[PDB]
């Protein structure tokens, strides 16, 4: 639902940014990025779990409209 | 003269120690070790240069005792 998409993208760019710091020996910034990534993943798990939890709230059923299409 | 040896040994263990921090994502310790390694190499260059500076001061001569041995 257009939420875990962008959140996952931020995790990707953060990981690349940390890799650049590691190869450049900029460990001062790398330490901050490591904690930031953990923050992103922590909220990522909660956001995904609540989404699938709400998915079970409603049941997807077919209808003659779908077959008509 | 037991000077470049001891400095090189400390540089060697520091280099391995930094790798331990990097693989363990201990970036805070990595920065501290990185500065220490640079400081040691600074002393290594000075000690190595001044060692051969003293060596060039005198010239080794072949005494007849060396031939006798």
């Amino acid at each position: 639902p257009n939420n875990l998409k962008e959140i996952e993208q931020e995790i990707e760019k953060v990981k690349n940014e940390k890799d650049a710091a590691v190869h450049a020996q900029e460990f001062e910034n790398a330490a901050n990025l490591r904690d930031k990534q953990t923050k992103l993943e922590k909220q990522y798990e909660e956001a995904k779990n609540e989404w699938k939890n709400a998915q079970n709230g409603m049941s997807t059923s077919l209808s003659e409209e779908d077959i008509a299409e």
